[PDB]
Parts: structure tokens; C-alpha cells; sequence
């Protein structure tokens, strides 16, 4: 698993994964499902910022706290929109909202629930991608367009077919909670 | 001149550059010449960036030491293209080159000389910019567009005649080296 994700993942995703999982203790080497999903993670937010207009979105995740916490202040400066107690994944400067990104391997609606009410802001924007083919938004407002999530459904289709051949999916997707 | 650093630019470009500052031993509440250099240089990369298509440069300046040498060495693997002993400021992927960004208060042609024969490295390309409105590149192949060029070389114009009325170029010209 550790040898598929250096693999499927450019080396920019794969040293932010490597970083986050230090900072908390855990070995990649090790831990390798978590690994995989901070990376498939990273890519998914990556993809949703390219999927709109030019400099549509602001990319929150992947920057260190310090810059992280100075785009989301700059931000709350410059539009006057409520500041976030937690570091959402995008800014939508054509909606005016914060976007929370998720990527689950269980449920579509189960991760969103889990992922509302510990949010617990009302303007954060959520969409939860899965590795199936669903996604859910806020109130149905999905952000992009059909062909922008579609591209972003099927790259998250091949992970898991490259995985499943791989004889890595079902571990994959069994350890998450 | 510190209160026009953290006015004229972005939150983003200033915590950059004070961290820059902060790894030399050097304050930006006394070098403050310096300090809106480092700005200035900043602001003219992620211009530059965005003077293109889509995806046709990857920042460098600007990422940490880390990630920047992790974009760089994976950019050599992927592309083939030899890897510089020096950080760059950009990567061209439709010229398949690297790029070197200078912002110069003197002389156009004392900093490419002066960047060139430091550079040593035969594929970097190298492009100049100065406040007063003049820009050479590496055999005259400035890469972007007449359009692009203009609004950099405005901007910077626009920067040089705010620190004017604050009585503040002269003292930010003088100081470079
Ligand atoms: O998308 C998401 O599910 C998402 N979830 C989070 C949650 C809630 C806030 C904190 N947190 C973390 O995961 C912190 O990191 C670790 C938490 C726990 C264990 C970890 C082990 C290795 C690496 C990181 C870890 N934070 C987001 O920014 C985000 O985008
Ligand atoms: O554009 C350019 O002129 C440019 N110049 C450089 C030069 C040469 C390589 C090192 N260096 C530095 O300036 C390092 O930083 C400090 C060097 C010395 C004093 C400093 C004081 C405060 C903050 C940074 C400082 N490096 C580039 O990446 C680049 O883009
Ligand atoms: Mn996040
Ligand atoms: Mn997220
Ligand atoms: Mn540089
Ligand atoms: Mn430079």
C-alpha cells in the first residue's frame, strides 16, 4: 500500500501527507490507509480548485498553519464573512463561503452528518465525495459544474480499481472511522 | 515605509516575506527597504503565473524549502530537464525550462549580468523586471504575452509612484545591492 501511494500520488501530495502524519505521531510506513486518504484527500482538493473559473477558488488545505490561518483572516478582513473556529479546505470567492471538503469510504450521508454537526458553523459550505460515485452537498448546491465533479467522481472510481486490483481496497475501505 | 509594506501588499506576501526575513536574523521593522523588496519580488512571481494558460507554471518561490526542492526534483524525474544547483522561481511547462524572476530598482542590464554569470546554470531562463517600466530576458524570449508583461511593469510602476508620494523611493532605490 505504501509503494501504491508514492506511486498513484505526485510527490508534492505525498511530502504534505507525510508531514501531517509526523506532526501527530504516526508513522506512514504504518499506518498506510490513513496515508493513502490524506493523500486521496489532498488530490481531491486540489482537482475542486481547478474545476471553476480562474482564481475562483483559494486553496486552504495543504498550506502550514501560520499561511493557512492568514488566508482565512485575510479573507474575513476583505468580505466580512464570519471567521471559522476550524480551518475549512476552499474559499468560494464567487459564493462568498467556505468549503469543507470531505472524501469517505463508508456512506455519503453519514460523513456528512458526522461532518455538520462538528462544524457546527451555518455559512461553511460541505461536499463529501466518495470512492462509489456519490457526493452531497449543502442544501444541493454542489459548486461545480456536472463535468468538473465528474472528473473528480471518476478519479476517485480509478483509486479504487487500482486498489482493488491491488488487493488493498478492502482494508482500505474498512479502516476508516 | 513598514505601514505601506502591509497596506500596498497582500496579508499573504507579508507573512512571506517577514518570515524570509526572520531565517536571516533580520527585522523587517528596521530593514524596511529590504522588506518591501522581498514583497515586491513576490508579487511579481505570482503575476507572472498567472500571465499564461492554465497550469503552464508551477511557483517555486515562495513554498518552503521542503516543498520548493520537492516540486523541483520532481519536476527533473517527470520531464528529464536537468536539476539547478539553486532554487528557481518558476517552472515553464510549455518551454520546459526553468525561470529566474528579478526585480531590480538599478539597472536592467547590471542585474541579468549580475544573476546571470551567478546562475552559471546554461537552461535557467532568466527575466528581469524594474520600476521604471524595462524588462530583458534570457535572448530576448520573454515568454509572456505583451498584455501580461504590461500589467507586471504597471504594477510595478503603480508601487514606485506610491512610495513617491510617501517620500519613501528614493530611500528604497538607493538601497540595493
Ligand atoms: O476532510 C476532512 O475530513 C478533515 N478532517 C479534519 C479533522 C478534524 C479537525 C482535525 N482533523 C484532522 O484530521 C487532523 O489531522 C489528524 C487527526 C488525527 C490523526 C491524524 C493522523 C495523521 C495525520 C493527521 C491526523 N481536518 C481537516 O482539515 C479536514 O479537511
Ligand atoms: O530574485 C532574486 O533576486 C533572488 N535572489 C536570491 C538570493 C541568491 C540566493 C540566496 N538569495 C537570497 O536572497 C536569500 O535570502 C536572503 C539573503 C540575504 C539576506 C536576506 C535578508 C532577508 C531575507 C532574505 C535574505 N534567491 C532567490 O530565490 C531569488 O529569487
Ligand atoms: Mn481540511
Ligand atoms: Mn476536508
Ligand atoms: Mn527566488
Ligand atoms: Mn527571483
Amino acid at each position: 500500500m505504501e509503494d501504491f501511494v508514492r506511486q498513484c500520488f505526485n510527490p508534492m501530495i505525498v511530502e504534505l501527507a507525510e508531514k501531517a502524519m509526523k506532526e501527530y505521531g504516526e508513522d506512514p510506513k504504518i499506518e498506510t490507509n490513513k496515508f493513502a486518504a490524506i493523500c486521496t484527500h489532498l488530490e481531491v482538493c486540489f482537482m475542486y480548485s481547478d474545476g471553476g473559473s480562474k482564481h475562483r477558488f483559494e486553496i486552504i488545505e495543504g498550506r502550514d498553519r501560520i499561511m493557512a490561518w492568514t488566508v482565512v483572516n485575510s479573507i474575513c478582513n476583505t468580505t466580512g464573512v464570519e471567521k471559522p473556529k476550524f480551518l475549512p479546505d476552499l474559499y468560494d470567492y464567487k459564493e462568498n463561503r467556505f468549503i469543507e471538503i470531505g472524501v469517505t469510504r463508508r456512506e455519503v450521508h453519514i460523513y456528512y452528518l458526522e461532518k455538520a454537526n462538528k462544524i457546527k458553523s451555518e455559512k461553511t459550505h460541505i461536499h463529501i465525495f466518495s470512492f462509489t460515485g456519490e457526493e452531497m452537498a449543502t442544501k444541493a448546491d454542489y459548486t461545480l459544474d456536472e463535468e468538473s465533479r465528474a472528473r473528480i467522481k471518476t478519479r476517485l472510481f480509478t483509486i479504487r480499481q487500482e486498489m482493488a486490483s491491488r488487493s488493498l481496497w478492502d482494508s482500505f475501505r474498512q479502516s476508516e472511522r
